[PDB]
């Protein structure tokens, strides 16, 4: 039994919900949750410029010490760094932003790291300002994901639209 409250379960392992993943990672504290990162770990905007936003910046500053010793993600790749006020780890994950170009099979890549960790909180990879679609993102993540995933779509009608889709 996990904290998660009022998912719809997709699968054995996927669950979904209309949610602001900043609002309910406050509310749950999971282990984990994931950021939609960029290979620079500059968390402008999208889900990555609120998580940071509700960190008060902490989140940018440690993923700057980060980048300055170890360079930048790969597409496809990840980070493990403090989860803040929000979590107890975020699992920073880059999806190729078709935004600029990126190849889409780098998705797979991206949602493997998931499997790393036990149960995440997590939005959509590639979805709202990376360009990709959300539809096929939910089916990468199901065909891909074996863990415990609990996904937060932030738009209302888009979440519907997840649900009635999904075969
Ligand atoms: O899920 C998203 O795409 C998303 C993007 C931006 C943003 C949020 C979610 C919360 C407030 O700011």
């Amino acid at each position: 039994v996990n904290s998660f409250s009022g998912y719809l379960k997709l699968t054995d392992n996927v669950y979904i919900k209309n949610a602001d993943i900043v609002e309910e990672a406050k509310k749950v504290k999971p282990t984990v949750v994931v950021n939609a990162a960029n290979v620079y770990l500059k968390h402008g905007g999208g889900v990555a410029g609120a998580l940071n936003k509700a960190t008060n910046n902490a989140m940018q500053v440690e993923s700057d010490d980060y980048i300055a010793t170890n360079g930048p993600l790969k597409v496809g790749g990840s980070c493990v760094l403090s989860g803040h006020n929000l979590a107890k780890h975020c699992l920073h994950v880059v999806g190729p932003n078709v935004n600029k170009g990126e190849d889409i099979q780098l998705l797979k890549s991206a949602y493997e790291n998931f499997n790393q960790h036990e149960v995440l909180l997590a939005p959509l990879l590639s979805a709202g300002i990376f360009g990709a679609d959300p539809i096929h993102s939910l089916r990468v993540c199901v065909d891909t994901v074996r863990t415990n995933v609990y996904l937060a779509v932030f738009d209302k009608n888009l979440y519907d639209k997840l649900v009635s889709s999904f075969l």
